[PDB]
C-alpha cells in the first residue's frame, strides 16, 4: 500500500429528478461549492439510480438517519463512507473545516490551514 497520486473521491448522492426546490438548491449548493472550489467530487443521482439511493440508505448512519423516509439529499459520501448532509456541509463550512468534513486536504495559507481565533467548535 503506497503511491503518489491524488485520490479521496467525494461522491454525493443527489436526486436530480427531484421536486422540492430547496433540495435542488441544497444539492446545487453542495455541488456548486465543490465546483467553485474545484474539488474532485462525483455526482450521484438517487432519483433514477435506485441502488445508489438504496445502498446509500443502507450506508447512511442511524445517528444521521431522519425520523423516517430515508435520508433526504443532498448526501455527501467519501468514496463510499458517509460524511454528512447539506447540514453537516454548511456547518463544516462555517467552521471553515469543510475539507476536513470531506476527508480532503486544505491549502497552505487558507483559513482552513490558518485556523486562528477564539471561540471555535
Amino acid at each position: 500500500g503506497s503511491s503518489g497520486s491524488s485520490g479521496m473521491v467525494i461522491r454525493v448522492y443527489i436526486a436530480s429528478s427531484s421536486g422540492s426546490t430547496a433540495i435542488k438548491k441544497k444539492q446545487q449548493d453542495v455541488l456548486g461549492f465543490l465546483e467553485a472550489n474545484k474539488i474532485g467530487f462525483e455526482e450521484k443521482d438517487i432519483a433514477a439510480n435506485e441502488e445508489n439511493r438504496k445502498w446509500m440508505r443502507e450506508n447512511v448512519p442511524e445517528n444521521s438517519r431522519p425520523a423516517t423516509g430515508y435520508p433526504l439529499p443532498p448526501q455527501i459520501f467519501n468514496e463510499s463512507q458517509y460524511r454528512g448532509d447539506y447540514d453537516a456541509f454548511f456547518e463544516a463550512r462555517e467552521n471553515n473545516a469543510v475539507y476536513a468534513f470531506l476527508g480532503l486536504t486544505a491549502p497552505p495559507g487558507s483559513k482552513e490551514a490558518e485556523v486562528s481565533g477564539p471561540s471555535s467548535g
